[PDB]
Formats: C-alpha cells, sequence, structure tokens
C-alpha cells in the first residue's frame, strides 16, 4: 500500500486513512479491524473526541494498544473543539482537551492534533487564540503537528493568510475531492506553496456515492442527490460497484497524501486497500469513470452551507 509524503512533516501516511469513526458506533471487532489495517499496510488513524461522544476515542486506544506496533510506526490524528456538547475553541478548552484524548487513547502524543469544523466557530479566534494555543502544546511534546479542518474550502485560505508562517502544518478536508466534486483541487496549488499537508476524507461525499444511497440527514441539494442516484443506478445494471469506482477515483492525484475512510470491520479494511492497490497494478476503469462523470454533471461541485 503506497505511503505519501505528508506536507512538511517528514511523516510518510497510507494512501488510505483509517476513520475511526464507526469504532464509536464490541472490542473484538475493533481490535480485529485495526490488526487487519496494520497488516494491509496502513499507518494513519484519525478520530475524535465528537466521534461516539468520546467512544471512538476509547476504542481506538484499545485496539491500537492491542496491536503491538511500535508507535513511531504510525501516525495518530485526534481533534479539539467540537463535542457532543458543542463548540469551544478557547485555548484553556483545547489545552484541556488533548489531555483528555491522551487519557482515552492511552498514548502519550499524538502526531496530528487538528482544529475540528473550524466554520463553527470565529475564524479570528481561530487563528488569535486557538492556533497559539496549539503551538504551546507542541512544545510540551505532546502533539507534533497542528491542523485545521471543515467543510467550505475558503476556510483553509482566510487562517492560512493570516497566521504566522509555519504555524499550522496539515489540512483536513472533506467532501471536495470525489467524483462529483473534486475543488480540492484548486487549493493544492496554495497549500503547496505553503508546504501544508494535505488530507481528505469522504470519498463517497458521506454515501451520495453507494449504491444504497445517502442517509437521511443528508445535506445535499436534491439536484445532486438526484446525479448520484442515477449514476449508481447506472452502475448497478453494469455490475458496477459505484463505490469502489469513487474510492479509486479519490486516490488519484497523488498530492493528497491520505484519504481516510470510515471503517469498523476487517471486510471494509479489506475492501479499501484492495480498490488502492488494484487502481495502482491495473489502473482504472477510463471507460466508467467517463460515463459516470457525464450522468453527475448536472450535480457537479455543487455544495452546502456549514457553519456560521
Amino acid at each position: 500500500l503506497e505511503l505519501r509524503p505528508l506536507g512538511s512533516t517528514g511523516l510518510k501516511v497510507s494512501c488510505v486513512g483509517f476513520g475511526a469513526s464507526p469504532l464509536g458506533r464490541s472490542e473484538d471487532e475493533a481490535v480485529a479491524s485495526v490488526r487487519e489495517a496494520f497488516r494491509l499496510g496502513i499507518n494513519f488513524f484519525d478520530t475524535s473526541p465528537y466521534y461516539g461522544g468520546t467512544l471512538s476515542e476509547k476504542m481506538l486506544g484499545m485496539a491500537l494498544k492491542a496491536s503491538g506496533v511500535p508507535r513511531d510506526q504510525y501516525v495518530v490524528s485526534t481533534k479539539c473543539g467540537r463535542y457532543k456538547e458543542g463548540f469551544d475553541f478557547s485555548a484553556e478548552r483545547v489545552t484541556r482537551s488533548i489531555d483528555e484524548s491522551l487519557e482515552r487513547l492511552q498514548l502519550d502524543y499524538v502526531d496530528i492534533l487538528q482544529c475540528h469544523d473550524i466554520e463553527f466557530g470565529s475564524l479570528d479566534q481561530i487563528v488569535n487564540e486557538t492556533i497559539p494555543a496549539l503551538l504551546k502544546l507542541k512544545q510540551t511534546g505532546k502533539i507534533r503537528f497542528i491542523g485545521i479542518t471543515g467543510l467550505p474550502l475558503g476556510i483553509f485560505t482566510y487562517v492560512l493568510d493570516r497566521v504566522p508562517p509555519g504555524s499550522v502544518d496539515v489540512v483536513l478536508s472533506y467532501c471536495h475531492f470525489s467524483i462529483n466534486d473534486n475543488t480540492l483541487e484548486d487549493l493544492l496549488p496554495y497549500l503547496k506553496s505553503k508546504g501544508v499537508g494535505i488530507i481528505s476524507a469522504s470519498p463517497l461525499a458521506m454515501g451520495l456515492l453507494t449504491e444504497g444511497g445517502p442517509p437521511e440527514w443528508h445535506p445535499a441539494p436534491p439536484e445532486l442527490k438526484s446525479a448520484c442516484q442515477d449514476a449508481a443506478a447506472f452502475c448497478q445494471k453494469k455490475g458496477k460497484n459505484i463505490s469502489k469506482l469513487a474510492m479509486q477515483y479519490s486516490l488519484t492525484n497523488k498530492d493528497i497524501s491520505s484519504v481516510l475512510v470510515g471503517m469498523n470491520s476487517v471486510k471494509q479494511v479489506g475492501e479499501n486497500v484492495a480498490a488502492a492497490i488494484e487502481l495502482v497494478s491495473a489502473g482504472m476503469d477510463q471507460e466508467m469513470l467517463s460515463e459516470v462523470e457525464a450522468i453527475l454533471k448536472p450535480g457537479k461541485n455543487l455544495t452546502w452551507p456549514s457553519g456560521i
């Protein structure tokens, strides 16, 4: 499984990343799925205190501890500022938050601590308070690199234009590098000019690019939902899994160091790693990709509101 350099961190992360949110919804299952992740070459695990109301961090912590893998051979990301009780990006809260996370994860440090969904905060507080607090955490050694995450791509230019250079190491984007929406491409030259690492997520656009369709809470507009429904049904009659195609598409730009995918079974781990390996050894079904992109054209790059 291909490892890609993550910005200027000197880390190398697997192009498929283990999104641990589903581990917050048993323990044997969480242990088995993380073990198989390591077996197949995955070395990157992302979580948040928000996921499962802190249960994801606890389950990942236990599964990593049962793995027997040396801690410096993998990379752990968690987040601060977004909780089941809501949002709090204050210096006091994120300083307490890393100690809460480290206890649940049974770790001595996280490689990356990211501000979670900053479009729900004041971006000026993120710049002037939150990120300077994480820089002090970096001096304690409890974290090694600093990230920001959220949906609207403009949060990343807003923050990165205004911090002292080098303050932010990594960016976590989601829903903007899949067949339906690849606008994260626009941001890559900006982020590379700064040496900032790039991680993406939701390669299936939170279930739009699946045969079963999006969940009932999905915020996409009807035009995008209609296009994706038509694409999935096109694949279903051709005997093709639109989700495998979408996952492979998500992996075709090596400037994105890793695409995180939410996983909670050995099967899902194997399926996603097998998509990645197939992409590298056989290439991608170009005819299928072309047809699906034509069908998705009415929904291309449509997004939805997020934050305040």
